[PDB]
């Protein structure tokens, strides 16, 4: 909204815990911020190394999930079912950026 | 979008410096965010002491505005009839936020 960002992305893999990919093979760096009532999720376009994918055994625990999924009205739908609500998506200090807001199921 | 944050204040005039107050006597405090291309205002809601309103001489070459107006279309009119988009609107860390991003004149 008053941007110039364009689409974001399809989807999205986890690679390790906090490391996404999309359908264009690009690294995305996810990190939590909790608030008292909900859970954000601010996910940074960044080129960082990979190394082994890690096992889903490890991955059960995490807040974040394995995948995101583009899903109609700007939100993300993962692979729990839930819906993300897409707060902003822009540009901040040259990088994209995302910032998830996890929803209620409904 | 996703939140209960309410609405946004109706109108901000500074007071000093990167501190305003709106329609409620409450202060915010403003802080800039420089982009490339353009400019983002970051104001948060927070209380804080307030002496002496600065003079308008001392206000001229700031970057922020003298006051802000809510303006339809989520965005508000300053002093110089410039518009700034209201990209997001939301508590952080119980806190309550308002990121504007100044429009190019049209």
């Amino acid at each position: 909204a008053g941007e110039d960002v364009g689409a974001p992305p399809d989807h999205l893999w986890v690679h390790q815990e906090g490391i996404y990919r999309d359908e264009y093979q690009r690294t995305w760096v996810a990190v939590v911020e909790e608030e008292t009532s909900f859970l954000r999720a601010r996910v940074q376009q960044i080129q960082v190394p990979l190394g082994d994918a890690a096992r889903p055994s490890h991955l059960l625990t995490s807040q974040l999930p394995l995948m995101w999924q583009l899903y109609p009205e700007e939100r993300y739908m993962d692979n729990n079912s839930r819906l993300w609500q897409i707060q902003h998506h822009l540009m901040v200090r040259g990088v994209q950026e995302l910032l998830l807001k996890l929803l209620p199921d409904d």
